[PDB]
């Protein structure tokens, strides 16, 4: 339709001092090598460059001059807009700029005045003390990041071919990742949970709101400082050491990147960086529209110098901190001109396009792409050669919502299990898609959770072990199970889960604000109740673990979609087959069942590999899982064999072939 993607392809790859030709790689690692500031180890000299074309004058200042205005003035701007300086080495001939220490750019507008900006390329920004808080407001301060002595990795990326393999993912943000009101850290999540998710058997860690931002209660959604991984959890040695061990673990690491917009702080943001309206962003006076549910800046991807930038940016991540790809979030405000209330934003298209390109040229055949999308645009997932996004997957963001409709209004007698199975399966071919059952803003205040839906008040009574349970905890347990399975096994081709769920987490969430007196008492996860053998949770969670390591043995994520044999409306039953694999779920709220026929098209022995009604996932023990199921040559629901089980009122069960 557009060919920006191609024209702005060629003028990188002649950007040359000679006109000779040079690659897309050579490109972007030669700008994140030529930009910011950079030290010398030999001479050590020290380079700065930044480009602001607004700007008159150029001057470094910061702790390593006293803040002066005049003693460091930066080269006149060359033909591009960028100022340059090369700083000798003191006459002691140590480095002129102390490590850590606090800095600064300062311009000169057109009209005289004056601006203060952390630089745009800046790898530190921190959050104001008490005393500077109560003078200065709430603004970050940016860090001058040069150690004595940088991480070394140790460890190879983990042998990963995107074509071939599955990836189930554990959506996690490091602050409130304890049972203590407060905020944790990078090291803590690194000895504490790492461990908790490697038990669970996830492929990979989905890390929420690591790009620097100031606001807390928005979760990471508004983004202040681009080439600085948040310090309320730590230093970026630290993170590199997170990155390195979940690499000796086997575990990918991917970056929730925010491209989508910008806070609308000035200072410790880019909005108005330069003096101008019309830099990073598009102007007000353009028109363009803005987030309908963020208060916030959007981009230019038509600026050379823009391009650059974001291309550089995700280099960066990739070549520096060794990510291994990326989730990029709010794509449906950009794909679209009224940014989702059916007209596409083109310049938006053509950077996501190029971003692909260079994510994959780094890391031939490994390289991950994710897209959060709730509208469901048309051909985002497939491959630049056939005219697509590019991506590699989607998020299915309408899944939560068929739930709550089912427990809210109708009774028990009165579920309609097509409806279930229709919209599970519902997705476009070749489109490769995330699934999840309950998402991280259900578990906030003013909603509930699938658990609170179930059994309400009665879970800070009756959750006990030590009374018989009541009728309301019974079903409310065995029901909990059977959502997230046929979630897994049904509807996409990858997996999610958000931190808490995976053990029926109670009450709800919410971080410290102005309407709770800043409180910290639901800003946490109460991890404490897996671990009390008094209660009920941990049968929830044991259930969880057994899920994903099936998963790893015997594929069915990343494989063709399944084949449905069976959804009863009297009796209640689902069943169905996937990349040679069996499974089945038995919803009655009274009747149980002995001798219930499945159909089943390849011969052979079958062998159940998961099941609900366990005693240590709370159930009742009243299904033996040695049977040996043989298959019998008749055809059933439309297969060529079948096999026949006992499935209780609310159970569910997984089989394989045995070889």
């Amino acid at each position: 339709r557009r060919y920006l993607a191609d024209k702005w392809l060629y003028d990188i790859k002649h950007a040359t001092p000679d006109g000779s030709e040079q690659s897309l790689v050579d490109f972007a690692r030669n700008a994140y090598k030529t930009y910011g500031l950079h030290a010398n180890q030999q001479t050590k000299e020290i380079v700065y460059r930044e480009w602001a074309p607004n700007a008159q004058r150029a001057f470094l200042v910061g702790e390593f001059n006293n803040w002066n205005e005049e003693s460091h003035e930066m080269k006149h701007k060359d033909e591009f807009g960028v100022f340059s300086i090369t700083l000798a080495p003191l006459e002691n001939g140590d480095f002129a700029i102390p490590h850590d220490s606090k800095i600064k750019v300062m311009f000169v507008l057109p009209d005289g005045s004056k601006v203060y900006r952390i630089p745009a390329w800046i790898t530190r920004a921190t959050q104001p003390s008490k005393e500077t808080a109560q003078k200065y407001g709430p603004t970050y301060e940016g860090r001058f990041w040069n150690p004595p002595n940088s991480y070394q990795f140790k460890h190879q990326r983990p042998k990963f071919n995107l074509a071939n393999d599955s990836i189930k993912i554990y959506e996690a943000h490091i602050g409130i990742s304890s049972p203590e009101p407060k905020v944790a850290s990078y090291k803590e999540f690194t000895q504490n949970v790492l461990p908790r998710i490697k038990h669970l058997g996830y492929d990979a860690i989905q890390l929420m709101a690591i790009m620097e931002h100031a606001y807390y209660a928005s979760f990471g959604y508004q983004v202040t400082n681009f080439f600085a991984i948040s310090s309320r959890y730590g230093t970026p040695e630290d993170l590199k050491e997170l990155i390195d061990t979940a690499h000796s673990m086997g575990i990918l690491v991917l970056l929730d990147v925010i491209h989508s917009h910008a806070s609308k702080n000035s200072e410790d943001g880019l909005n108005m960086f330069d003096g101008s309206d019309h830099q990073y962003f598009h102007s007000l006076t353009s028109g363009r529209g803005e987030h309908p549910l963020w208060d916030s800046r959007l981009f230019n991807y038509g600026s050379f110098e823009v391009q650059r930038f974001l291309l550089a940016n995700l280099a960066y991540y990739i070549d520096v901190y060794q990510f291994d790809g990326f989730r990029f979030d709010g794509v449906t405000s950009m794909l679209y001109l009224h940014h989702g209330v059916s007209g596409v934003d083109h310049e938006a298209l053509a950077y996501l396009m190029l971003a692909n390109d260079l994510v994959h040229d780094l890391l031939p055949e490994s390289a991950v792409t994710i897209a959060e999308d709730v509208s469901g645009y048309p051909t985002l997932c497939l491959p630049r050669t056939a005219g697509g996004g590019g991506f590699d997957y989607r998020l299915a963001m309408a899944l939560p919502d068929m739930w709550i409709k089912l427990l809210k209004t109708k009774q028990d007698d009165d579920w309609d299990m097509g409806h279930i199975v229709h919209t599970l399966t519902n997705r476009r071919h070749g489109e490769k898609v995330v699934a999840y059952c309950e998402s991280h803003d259900q578990a906030l205040v003013g909603d509930k959770t699938l658990a609170f839906w179930l059994m309400d008040a009665a879970m800070y009574t009756d959750m006990t072990v030590l009374k018989e349970p009541t009728l309301v905890i019974d079903r409310g347990i065995a029901l909990h199970k059977m959502i997230r399975l046929i979630t897994h096994s049904l509807g996409g081709e990858a997996y999610l889960n958000f931190e808490g769920n995976e053990f029926g987490h109670p009450e709800w969430l919410d971080f410290p604000r102005v309407g709770n007196n800043d409180s910290y008492h639901y800003a946490r996860r109460q991890f404490n109740l897996v671990d009390d053998d008094l209660l009920r949770y941990r049968h929830l969670n044991e259930f969880d673990a057994a899920m994903q390591n099936c998963e790893s043995k015997h594929q069915w994520l990343n494989t063709p979609q399944a084949y449905v044999s069976l959804k009863h409306e009297v009796d209640k039953v689902i069943a169905f087959e996937r990349n040679g694999h069996l499974f089945v779920f038995n919803f009655h709220p009274t009747q149980s069942f002995t001798d219930y026929r499945i159909g089943v098209d390849v011969a052979g022995t079958y062998k159940i590999v998961l099941n609900t009604d366990r005693a240590e996932f709370g159930g009742h023990n009243r299904i033996d899982e040695a049977q040996e199921f043989f298959t019998t040559d008749l055809e059933w629901n439309n297969r060529r064999n079948f096999i026949q089980v006992y499935i209780p009122s609310r159970t569910a069960i997984v089989l394989t072939r045995q070889m």
